[PDB]
């Protein structure tokens, strides 16, 4: 009746750590009611439930009835967690007076009675780092700057007042939060009080050093990485395993190596008598580590890679294209994964949600049109299957070409005007209209299955979420403008920037295909005869000359001296254009590059920030 919403009240009440309001509710002590007062049954739970870190108490098969007209029994099956995960099964069973809980010991744990107490020792595991290629860490233990308070060196009435303004007002916190910090339950008098994480003192304000989740790259491989949160109930609902107060991965590698990482804490819960002697052991686990995870990431190359973007949007993925090795994943703009750990205001969250360059988003792994690089793939089609000839010139005239009228007001837009194209000037030149009648001369069923020997539909053995590439939306194109669009990179084309560089490896590779690899120690895997090593004694020597020739379209990365193959490009949606540079170097195949500007702004460009970058992969990746 009633008694139904009395236990449902106490449990609800235990539940949120509100052991006050569990008291309340229980009779009085007497011989047929409670075996204790109130005050001391608060303290039972304060100090066993706080000490196991009790949460996510859940009740069922909640059954009641009379015995007395007084009194009645009740009876449920009831799970919690704990410190060192799930307790279920659980049978909990007792009675009502009039209506309040005739509360007993049985009450803390099912088979608890009398002067039991119970024993908790925890071992606590240590998370894995995620270090890169080198053993630099990337997600590791770091030394915190911890703000706290001592209530005893707070002052006294209006002068503790003032020092907890003070604090809420040179540490942005409120004052709120500074009382309930300090008046919890377990707090005391020299206590010092935890805060805030923090990276001029009130009266009362210390700073403590504590071990934490840290990322030494920041925001330069946040993505990539991602960041740890608070395990919750709905985690540990997921997951029984899950401790209650641990921590857990809530994006990139931290969550998808979660798992791994977190390894198991260890330690034992159970029951005593008066003096120590185990009755029942409710929780045991030895300990575990979790497990170092070592990436192909060079951090050097990550910091970079990120930099070099200037906090405009875009991204960068830099390889070892003969291996595969992914050196840098980078994306931007980013957010700060020790802020997303730590204290994180509703403030700044929704400042990163607000932004319309999205810095959650993981740009290296989010598929784009590949852009006018591209023309240098639909040229070692053409090359293999004979339709393209290196030695034909077309003629084009102007700025802008278009089949026939039924192309309506669309046409396809060159650079420059040079109006005797060959292939080799169609790459130097960036020439688009060169590609679009190439590919339409090709036409798609050519077109299509020099692209079938490609990664279109893979999905890669990577632990990044990601799309497979397309080639367009449907089975067929069923458009001559989306057939001409896509042979320089537009039209529905879609593959990110790992897929692109998966795709470019075979310039360096004698025409093999090799897959991108994060994980150190996996092996390398790669797919033979994707282009033709005609096509590629083709191309290899013009992408020099994109660099070499004064009006190559990366000309000005002939100053660096050092040895070079690289295709621009842009990417135009209805006036929003994307800029590409791919890079190599084609003497040892050392390294490679692929870097893109999203939505760029006036006269900037993925080349002209390449430069820092190609220096630092030539010097130490041959």
């Amino acid at each position: 009746e009633a008694g139904e919403k009395t236990v449902e009240q106490f449990v609800q009440a235990l539940n949120k750590g509100d052991y006050n309001k569990a008291a309340e509710m229980t009779s009085k002590k007497a011989a047929n009611k409670s075996a204790l007062s109130e005050k001391e049954i608060l303290d039972k739970y304060q100090n066993i439930y706080g000490a196991a870190d009790v949460k996510g108490l859940q009740i069922s098969n909640l059954k009641v009835d009379k015995k007395d007209d007084s009194t009645y029994s009740f009876s449920y099956k009831a799970k919690m967690n704990t410190s060192l995960g799930e307790l279920k099964d659980l049978s909990y069973k007792g009675t009502l007076d009039r209506t309040t809980i005739n509360w007993q010991p049985n009450l803390v744990f099912p088979e608890m009675e009398g002067n039991d107490k119970v024993s908790l020792t925890t071992q606590e595991a240590a998370r894995g780092n995620i270090i890169d290629r080198n053993g630099e860490p990337l997600a590791t233990t770091g030394k915190l700057k911890q703000l706290g308070v001592v209530p005893s060196k707070l002052g006294d009435g209006g002068e503790k007042t003032a020092n907890i303004k003070a604090i809420a007002s040179s540490f942005d916190l409120t004052e709120d939060a500074i009382n309930q910090a300090i008046s919890q339950s377990w707090v005391q008098p020299d206590y010092f009080v935890p805060l805030k994480i923090i990276d001029e003192l009130p009266a009362g304000a210390t700073i403590q050093e504590v071990d934490g989740r840290y990322y030494p790259l920041g925001e330069a491989a946040a993505q990539l990485i991602g960041y740890v949160g608070d395990i919750t109930a709905e985690d540990i609902d997921k997951n029984p395993e899950l401790s209650s107060n641990g921590k857990i991965g809530r994006s990139g590698l931290e969550m998808a190596f979660d798992k791994d990482l977190r390894g198991t804490t260890g330690g034992k819960l159970s029951i005593t008598d008066a003096d120590g002697v185990e009755k029942k052991v409710l929780i045991e686990h030895e300990v575990q580590n979790g497990k170092d995870i070592k990436l192909t990431i060079d951090a050097k190359a990550q910091k970079t890679a990120f930099d070099s973007l200037g906090g405009k949007a875009g991204s960068t993925v830099a390889t070892t294209p003969k291996t595969g090795d992914l050196l840098a994943l980078a994306s931007s703009p980013s957010y700060d994964p020790n802020k997303m750990t730590n204290g994180i205001s509703q403030e700044d969250y929704k400042a990163y949600e607000e932004n319309p360059e999205q810095p959650f988003i993981s740009r290296f792994a989010t598929g784009y049109a590949p852009g006018s690089t591209f023309k240098m793939i639909t040229a070692a089609i053409g090359l293999d299957n004979g339709t393209i000839d290196p030695n034909e010139v077309l003629t084009i005239n102007g700025l802008k070409w278009q089949k026939d009228s039924s192309w309506g007001s669309y046409q396809v837009t060159r650079v420059s005007d040079v109006s005797q194209v060959d292939l080799k000037t169609a790459l130097i030149y960036s020439d688009n209209i060169y590609a679009a009648q190439e590919t339409l001369k090709m036409g798609e069923k050519k077109f299509r299955t020099g692209l079938d020997k490609f990664i279109f539909g893979e999905d890669l053995d990577l632990p990044i979420s990601m799309n497979p590439a397309q080639i367009s939306n449907e089975d067929s194109f069923n458009s001559d403008i989306l057939l001409a669009d896509t042979g320089y990179g537009q039209g529905e084309l879609l593959i990110n920037p790992i897929q692109q560089a998966a795709m470019y490896s075979v310039f360096a590779n004698n025409g093999t295909l090799v897959y991108p690899k994060l994980i150190a120690d996996k092996e390398t895997k790669d797919k033979k005869n994707v282009i033709g090593e005609t096509a590629l004694q083709t191309i290899v020597p013009d992408l020099r000359e994109v660099v070499q020739d004064v009006n190559g379209t990366a000309h000005s990365l002939s100053a660096l001296g050092i040895p070079l193959a690289a295709k621009t490009g842009t990417a135009e949606i209805k006036g929003k254009e994307n800029s590409f540079l791919f890079a190599f170097n084609p003497d040892n195949q050392g390294y490679m590059m692929v870097s893109m500007l999203e939505n760029k702004e006036d006269d900037d460009s993925a080349t002209k920030r390449a430069s820092e970058l190609l220096q630092y992969l030539n010097q130490n990746y041959q």
